[PDB]
């Protein structure tokens, strides 16, 4: 088994309902078990700001799936919860499931890049991650606690 850490975001179609449904669906992923769920946070949008605030959270999922097989499931869940692709970059969505980390693995395939390319620059990813995994060390040896101690991020407000 490996522990994967998944970021959850939603800012459309009742984010609390979307995230609760997503958590049930994550539980139903085969060869996998949810270990920990963060608090839910209400976060101002990064990127385009003309969209509603996000519900953000993080989940620890123990799994024996291959990383791309996990991605298959997370994409399926997003699509089954009505995620629609529009033209605008970084627009609102019913559900976003980003694979932040897959154990200590570094993955670079056509479909999957892990660690998530920008997670170390996003408070809405790092704070919920720290809530569920305060001892976390990244594949490059960087400590989550040290990033959050050193770098300026706004505090997150709970939903
Ligand atoms: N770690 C990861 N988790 C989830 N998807 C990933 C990924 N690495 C690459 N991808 C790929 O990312 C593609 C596009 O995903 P999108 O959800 O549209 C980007 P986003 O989440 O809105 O922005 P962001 O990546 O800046 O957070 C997916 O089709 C998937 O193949
Ligand atoms: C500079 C920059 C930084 C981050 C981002 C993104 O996170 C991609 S789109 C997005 N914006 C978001 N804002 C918040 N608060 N939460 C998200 O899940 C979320 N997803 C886009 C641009
Ligand atoms: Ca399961
Ligand atoms: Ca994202
Ligand atoms: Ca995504
Ligand atoms: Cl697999």
């Amino acid at each position: 088994m490996t522990v994967a850490y998944i970021a959850i975001g939603s800012n459309l179609a009742s984010p609390l309902e979307q995230v609760n449904a997503a958590l049930k669906a994550l539980g139903d992923i085969p060869e996998s078990h949810i270990l920990t769920v963060s608090s839910f946070y209400r976060t101002p949008p990064l990127g385009p700001q003309d969209q509603p605030d996000y519900l953000n959270a993080a989940v620890a999922l123990e799994t024996s799936l291959a990383p791309e097989e996990l991605l298959n499931h997370t994409q399926r869940i997003e699509l089954q919860q009505g995620r629609v692709r529009k033209a605008e970059r970084w627009g609102p969505r019913t559900l976003d499931l980003d694979i932040m980390l897959f154990g200590n693995e570094v993955i670079n395939t056509e479909r999957l890049t892990v660690p998530h390319y920008d997670m170390k620059n996003r408070g809405f990813m790092l704070w919920p991650l720290f809530e569920i995994a305060p001892e976390l060390v990244f594949p490059d040896g960087e400590m989550l606690r040290q990033i959050l101690h050193t770098r300026a991020f706004d505090k997150l407000n709970k939903w």
